[PDB]
């Protein structure tokens, strides 16, 4: 419902601060953290620009513990699970949840309540020692998930004592460790209302002296109900129900109403493992961004509430059509790598969309559009930000709730108010033609000829090595056009964009700092086996600094010969899966800025 829009973004005019408030994902159960598939996934998840994903919300961490007869527990599985997060620069959004060796049966029994308190205290004590208390203090702790679905039994009172025990457990070591909840699934459920009453008036069953503290309020609100049918996400209703909850707090518990509000599981549709094919396509990138933009425009900007964090729950392991950030190819079903079944994973739009969004800056700029933008009616939305050091990062979102709608509009994008001097314009796109590995896969001929030679089919369930190389080129956030460098003496740039429905476009306009970018650091190389037992190496590294619009190449030397490039697309994330390394392989990673300059140093190892 629009043909051409002229959009002017004025980088010289700051409107308000901008936070990237969506930098989280999650999955269940905690045991996946011990599997090699998840280990590989965490390299991609921890490699987004500027901590583009920072928190993992993993269910049933305490099922990793078991009672060692006595006071304590065998911590060794939990240690491995937390260590993999920390090692990939991820932090737990730590749900105090699970039941070590089934020991907990009754939260009204005050000896159990006290034992739970002691478990929480022991957790904080151990991990504060293992990683440092500075690390611990960057975490968030949460109540056990739902509790308004299959909360074993325990009741409202059990729940409220459980909360008390969590809070007293953290307070024994450090009261500044943030605690919140209830992480309820249904809007204004009994559990939710009860915890709010308890934390407002109400008194802790372990102290006896006022309500237990609450540092944030968390709920799950999702776009549409679980179904085998492709029901249509209602994205604006997520914000409507969140504001309803806030209204409930303003009326009934005004002392809590200004607290940080968290949607700890914000997905377009309930039921991750149902098959909804749009999870593999640009629709999902569009819709994640659309949900984000609605929260920014309707909650944060007018200050209707202190909305602080939105976590997706899309790091489950599964196929193209499930709510997963990778498509898993291999023999395992989740609904030493020489022991376990080999596998390949391909990035999907749930992750690439977050790669693009991770590039956003820290300040909202003024934007004017003609005709004026009306995202709730026609689907064209914008997140226009200024980067530290100058320049802009703009997300242009063309997304509607309906899955089955296509089309395109024209945008003339103008950016003014830049500091004069050269700038580079980088255009990244997720749509049907770009960053589109599922489309590529569907068009690949299945060489196993499962319907015989006269009926070729696509979508090979076991792609060839060459097919996988084609998918891995397509899986990376793609340049819509080659980067252009503009000598903008007037501090203006402009560009024409063809904007499909659905699509996500990231426009980066970055100044020339005058020197090559900083070299990458901390290169880790690990062995995996791909489908058919093919040798593979996963590379993970860190950016040399916080510069915008940095792209990485991966090179290979054998066994001393000069380095040749082995990455296909320029990488914006600090992770790369390499297939079939030669003998005596040495890896090197180079950073490239948008002006074509290579980091003077490459980072080596193997
Ligand atoms: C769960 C939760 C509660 C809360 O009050 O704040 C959070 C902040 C979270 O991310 C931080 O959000 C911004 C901030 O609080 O300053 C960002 O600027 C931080 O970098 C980020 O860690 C994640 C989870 C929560
Ligand atoms: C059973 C159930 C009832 C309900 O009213 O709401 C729910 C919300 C739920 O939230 C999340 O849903 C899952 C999903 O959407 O597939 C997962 O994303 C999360 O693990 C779960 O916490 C899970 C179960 C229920």
């Amino acid at each position: 419902m629009r043909e051409r829009t002229r959009i002017n973004v004025d980088a010289s005019e700051a409107v308000r601060p901008f936070n990237r408030f969506w930098r989280g994902t999650g999955f269940s159960p905690a045991e996946l953290l011990l599997e090699p598939e998840m280990r590989q996934m965490l390299a991609y998840i921890g490699g987004l620009p500027n901590e583009g994903i920072k928190f993992l919300r993993v269910h049933y961490l305490y099922n990793l513990l078991s009672a060692k007869g006595g006071a304590g527990y065998d911590w060794s599985l939990l240690d491995r699970a937390l260590d993999v997060m920390i090692e990939h620069r991820l932090k737990p959004f730590f749900e105090l949840m699970g039941n070590p060796s089934g020991l907990f049966t009754d939260y009204e029994d005050m000896d159990q309540v006290r034992r739970w308190r002691d478990l929480v205290t022991a957790t904080v004590d151990r991990y504060g020692a293992r990683y440092g208390m500075d690390e611990l203090r960057t975490w968030y702790f949460e109540t056990t998930n739902q509790a308004d679905s299959g909360w074993w039994t325990y009741g409202i009172k059990g729940y409220t004592n459980y909360y008390d025990a969590c809070v007293a457990g953290l307070d024994a070591i450090d009261p500044s460790l943030p605690m919140g909840g209830p992480g309820t699934a249904r809007t204004l459920s009994p559990i939710f209302r009860a915890l709010m009453a308890h934390c407002d008036s109400g008194t802790s069953c372990l102290t006896g002296d006022g309500p237990p503290r609450i540092d944030y309020i968390s709920i799950h609100e999702k776009g549409v109900n679980g179904s085998k049918e492709d029901l249509t996400p209602k994205t604006n209703a997520i914000v409507d129900r969140t504001l309803l909850v806030v209204d409930y707090l303003k009326e009934h518990h005004p002392r809590l109403a200004g607290l940080p509000i968290v949607n700890d599981e914000c997905d377009p549709q309930l039921g991750w493992s149902d098959h909804h094919s749009w999870h593999g396509k640009a629709y999902y990138a569009g819709i994640i961004a659309r949900i984000i933009e609605q929260h920014d425009r309707r909650i944060i900007a007018p200050k209707a509430a202190n909305f602080t964090f939105l976590s997706s729950d899309h790091a489950f392991i599964g196929g193209w059509s499930q709510r997963t950030i990778f498509a898993y190819f291999g023999s395992r079903n989740f609904t030493d790598v020489d022991r376990t079944p080999p596998f390949d994973i391909i990035k999907k739009p749930g992750l690439t969309s977050m790669e693009l969004l991770a590039t956003l800056g820290d300040t909202v700029c003024k934007v004017t559009a003609e005709p004026p933008l009306d995202p709730d009616q026609d689907g064209l939305a914008i997140l226009p930000t200024r980067l530290p050091g100058g320049g802009v990062s703009i997300s242009l979102i063309h997304s509607v709730d309906a899955i089955n709608r296509s089309g395109r509009t024209a945008v003339r994008l103008e950016v003014s108010g830049l500091v004069p001097g050269r700038h580079a314009i980088c255009l990244l796109r997720i749509d049907e033609e770009f960053t589109n590995p599922m489309e590529v896969w569907e068009a690949q001929r299945d060489e196993s000829n499962p319907r015989g030679p006269f009926e070729p089919v696509g979508a090979p369930p076991a792609p060839t090595e060459a097919q996988f190389a084609e998918l891995r080129r397509a899986q990376e956030p793609a340049l819509l056009h080659p980067i252009s460098v503009v000598a903008c003496d007037e501090g203006r740039i402009s560009v024409d964009l063809d904007v499909p429905l659905p699509s996500l476009t990231q426009v980066l306009v970055v100044p020339d700092v005058g020197v090559p970018p900083a070299a990458p650091t901390g290169l880790v190389v690990e062995r995996y086996l791909g489908l058919g037992g093919r040798e593979e190496r996963m590379l993970f590294w860190a950016a040399g600094d916080i510069s915008p619009a940095i792209f990485y190449d991966v090179l290979v030397s054998t066994d001393g010969g000069t380095f040749e490039k082995v990455s296909s697309a320029p990488l914006i994330s600090t992770a790369f899966l390499h297939m079939s390394p030669p003998e005596g392989v040495r890896y090197a990673v180079c950073a490239r800025d948008a002006f074509g300059r290579r980091s003077e140093l490459c980072l080596s190892r193997s």
